[PDB]
């Protein structure tokens, strides 16, 4: 309970990296303190590919993208995530996107 106030700013990297991290830090598998833009998860935090394909799938959905197991698998850092979102720069592209 307790409510107050909660905005939500523009959408920049600010947003993609912070995201990255928050979402990594959701897991309490994944410390925040080790966590880094710049840290390993099998070379730092050493975590298992079962997570992944979970930490991966994590960043699918809260930026709402496909990555494939060949990039999830390319993907070894949220550093490595962020340029891939970077670059997606917004979803708010044409397409067929249903519900």
């Amino acid at each position: 309970g307790s409510s107050g106030s909660s905005g939500m700013p523009p959408l920049t990297l600010e947003g993609i990296q912070d995201r990255v991290l928050y979402v990594l830090k959701l897991y309490d598998k994944i410390d925040p303190e080790k966590l880094s833009v710049n840290s390993h998860f099998m070379k730092d935090l050493g975590l298992d590919s079962l997570d992944q394909v979970e930490i991966i799938m994590a960043m699918e959905d809260e930026f709402g993208f496909e990555i494939p197991d060949i990039d999830a698998e390319k993907l070894m850092c949220p550093q490595e995530i962020v340029d891939y979102i970077a670059d997606k720069k917004d979803v708010y592209e044409s397409g067929p996107s249903s519900g």
